[PDB]
């Protein structure tokens, strides 16, 4: 029994080896359109992480085959995933490893964003030494406010509460009773647009959330609110803050994400002086890399069994 | 009855009212050693930060009228309080309302460091689209290793076993209750040296702890461990950091206080691609430098009484 496993992306080498116990391995990388549907129609399953667009031609081309998609990661977006199971292929995805390791990211974005490590890091190893230049806010008793209460905004309430911040969230899918057993309140959306000196942004990027922080929601803001993006870019109207950090609004913004990556290489929030900008880093950590390759390995195979 | 106060060095405006709701206060800033002589002699309260020398030759010179000594801030190693006990003188200081906003910023130095926010965001707005060059670590599970159990010291395993570390601390002088009552073992010293994927410093600097991070102290930890110091610089051999992070024992380090402030122009901590620096930024929170004033003005008026 040799099952027959395609893992279009790059892997981490402790998962690999899980997978070479239970199947055949191919590690081509990078395939075009055509090379791939040239493949699956011989897979017993294929892995993905994002860059892999497992469309509905792909489902089509293998010819049944092709029984489970194991998505490397968190988001599943480039699996056709009504596709998928129309033609009976299973998709299985690998949260939990970079889940951690996300959070873990949005937290360390924030209290850099908030002490100015960033400016203060860059401006000392240039000679510069601006003691006044870089003076930054506290955050206990300071109002987090978190859009979209994932296990990554969940994960991220923990660790803002044990900074000592009052952490608080909207999402009309949230269990109340969980919430309240982490010592979150769940709140409305517009008392969080208010209320808050800090908002992180852990939503998805749908038709409802695109474009959500334009100039209407600046506006219901507090002045002097800080903000952090670490779900997806363009769920801010970025000309938007660009505008909001040029008056005084937003007083810094701290961004991993963006609505396209690479950004323009003159792209303004990039640039910006206020704001603290990590090229999607979210998942970055190697311990995450290492546990997210296991992660998909143990679900492909356990699918595929 | 009007006392007279005299502070040398700036003081939040919350302060300087509240002294002068309570006494004459001259705001003479940077004054040369013979000048504050003149002066102390005219003042019952003397309120300093951290730049100006209550050396003897002041409590000497006021002949007495001096009464109290206020130490804007944590520590008191700039007033020799031998003399000031001598010629019966209360010191005074502002501990607690500083104390946080340290703990704050290290922590914010640790996190900022393990996933490379300084780094990346230079890179960034470098142009650079470098994602495979700043991957971090995982905090959680982690040893993080507090030598120096003071107040900021607990106050940072507190936050820290909030991003979910294993926090353990070694010095000698502190409660094991109050640690066990945290949530920290205290260990001994190799332990600390050995066990820890991350080091913090708050120790202050006796000739016991001066240059103690030595070449023989950095073969004693774990490879890949970081290093964040915001209590003293000096009580780390600079030089051997340099040679323990470009040998990659110590992975990269973070630093705020330096064995000289300002650095050298080339020095090659402050210019090294592993070490994140700030400039004694460590108190610089809005909060902490308005509650600070009003710490000592409450401080200096109550021992005026």
């Amino acid at each position: 029994g040799k099952p027959t496993v395609l893992v279009a992306e790059k892997l981490g080498a402790a998962g690999l080896a899980l997978l070479r116990e239970f199947a055949n391995v191919d590690c081509s990388y990078g395939l075009s359109p055509e090379d791939l549907r040239a493949k699956i129609s011989l897979c017993d399953a294929l892995i993905v992480r994002s860059g892999t667009k497992v469309g509905r031609d792909v489902f089509e081309a293998s010819g049944g085959r092709l029984r489970v998609v194991g998505r490397a990661g968190v988001g599943i977006d480039n699996v056709d995933l009504a596709a998928a199971t129309e033609h009976g292929c299973l998709v299985v995805n690998a949260p939990t490893a970079n889940t951690v390791a996300a959070a873990e990211h949005g937290i360390a974005l924030l209290t850099a964003m908030a002490r100015n490590i960033a400016q203060a890091d860059a401006s000392l190893k240039a000679g510069k030494w601006q003691r006044n230049k870089y003076v930054g806010v506290s955050l206990v008793g300071k109002t987090l406010a978190i859009l979209g209460f994932g296990k990554v905004g969940s994960e991220v309430a923990r660790r803002a509460k044990g900074l000592g911040m009052h952490v608080i969230a909207h999402d009309p899918y949230a269990s109340a009773d969980r919430a309240r057993a982490i010592g979150v309140e769940l709140v409305s959306m517009e008392e969080a647009m208010t209320t808050a000196d800090f908002i992180l942004l852990h939503m998805p990027l749908t038709p409802a959330t695109d474009k959500m922080l334009n100039d209407e929601a600046f506006a219901k803001m507090k002045k002097g609110v800080r903000i952090i993006n670490v779900a997806r870019g363009g769920v801010i109207d970025e000309e938007a803050l660009v505008r909001a950090l040029d008056s005084g609004v937003v007083a810094q913004a701290a961004l991993d994400v963006f609505t396209k990556e690479p950004p323009a290489a003159d792209n303004k929030l990039v640039l910006h002086g206020n704001v603290t900008v990590t090229p999607h880093l979210g998942a970055s950590t190697v311990e995450a890399q290492e546990g997210v390759a296991i992660e998909i390995a143990e679900a492909v195979i356990g699918a595929l069994k």
